[PDB]
């Protein structure tokens, strides 16, 4: 589990999205695994504005934060879940590290700050869902 909390927006893996965030929806996109949701408090991440390949990611199944070295964001075959059907992930970047089902949500983070969230991985894979593209996180 795990969210973005920038501005007055909740930015959340769309398979974990609850109720609340439906019911307060902002943007969703089936493609990518996001969803955003609107918030009453303001939050204190801020998103990061750059193309890094190295950052620094949270496994909440290690509690531990983990350096990484990361692929541009991409197309990649996402095998068969509950979630979703076999099928193409968008905006979607891999690196190598540990990773479990539960852990989507952790950050990636890099020196300009937060550069997308778990939602992804395998056999000492993780894969993170960009969001370094959705400017309009920044505002209104
Ligand atoms: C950290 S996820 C993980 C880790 C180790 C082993 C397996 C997984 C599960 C995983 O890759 N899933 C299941 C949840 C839905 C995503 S997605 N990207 O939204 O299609 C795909
Ligand atoms: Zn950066």
């Amino acid at each position: 589990s795990g969210a973005i909390y920038v501005g007055n927006y909740r930015v959340v893996n769309r398979h974990l999205a609850t109720h609340n965030d439906w019911a307060n929806l902002v943007w969703e996109d089936s493609s990518r695994d996001l969803l955003v949701s609107s918030t009453t408090a303001q939050g204190c991440d801020t998103i990061a504005r750059c193309d890094c390949q190295t950052g620094v990611y949270y496994c909440s199944s290690r509690r531990k934060h983990y350096p990484v070295s990361f692929s541009k964001p991409s197309l990649i075959f996402v095998e068969a879940s509950e979630y979703y059907p076999a099928r193409y992930q968008s905006h979607l970047m891999l690196a190598v590290g540990h990773s479990e089902p539960g852990d989507c949500g952790g950050i990636l983070r890099c020196q300009h700050g937060v550069v997308g969230i778990v939602s992804t991985g395998g056999n000492g894979l993780v894969g993170f869902a960009d969001v370094r593209d959705l400017l309009w996180l920044d505002e209104e």
